[PDB]
This record gives C-alpha cells, sequence and structure tokens, in this order.
C-alpha cells in the first residue's frame, strides 16, 4: 500500500522527504501521461504502468494492498507469504524504490502542470 510504499522510499532515500517523490513530472504522483521528462520520471512511468498490470489481479488494489516486506541494512525484500497480488505490487514499489535511489533530482521538475506538460 502507499504507506509501505512511502517507508520503501524513506528506506531507500533517506536523504530526502518521501514527499518530493509524490509530485514530480508526469508520473510521480496522482500524475499518469505523457513524456517521462528525466531519469526520475521514467522510474515512476514504469511504477505506474506495473500498478496497471497489477490492477489486471482480481481484487487487487496497489495503493491499497498490505503486502510483507522489509528493509534492513540496505536492502529490500518482498517476503514469501505474498500471495500473487501482494507480490506483485510489492515487486513493482520495491524496484520503484531503487530506481528513486540512482536517479537525479531535479528541483524544475517538482510539482510540474500536468495538464500543459504531459499531454
Ligand atoms: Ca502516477
Amino acid at each position: 500500500n502507499l504507506y509501505q510504499f512511502k517507508n520503501m522510499i524513506q528506506c531507500t532515500v533517506p536523504s530526502r522527504s518521501w514527499q518530493d517523490f509524490a509530485d514530480y513530472g508526469c508520473y510521480c504522483g496522482k500524475g499518469g501521461s505523457g513524456t517521462p521528462v528525466d531519469d526520475l520520471d521514467r522510474c515512476c512511468q514504469v511504477h505506474d504502468n506495473c500498478y496497471n498490470e497489477a490492477e489486471n489481479i482480481s481484487g487487487c488494489r496497489p495503493y491499497f494492498k498490505t503486502y510483507s516486506y522489509e528493509c534492513t541494512q540496505g536492502t529490500l525484500t518482498c517476503k514469501g507469504d505474498n500471495n500473487a497480488c501482494a507480490a506483485s505490487v510489492c515487486d513493482c514499489d520495491r524496484l520503484a524504490a531503487i530506481c528513486f535511489a540512482g536517479a537525479p533530482y531535479n528541483d524544475a521538475n517538482y510539482n510540474i502542470d500536468l495538464k500543459a506538460r504531459c499531454n
């Protein structure tokens, strides 16, 4: 769920407030369309597409599904007790969190005008 994803981000990118990734580019946060503006945005595009794919699973609601995971000593792990939905969503979140840690963060790309720039 989003609370868990927030925690994944806190654990792979502790140097930033989680909310720095909640409204960035065309894909990080509410936005889900247009040109990814940079590599961080591309991380979010993949994440968004990953969620859309997980939503094909019956009863699978990525913002809400509580999965089983651990973040310890620099590593994120999706646990074995996860059902197909939980495993898929956890993997989406894990890969995105790792992606965020390796992407440059451009302040100019925070809170962009989605209606104008993400068609
Ligand atoms: Ca999004």
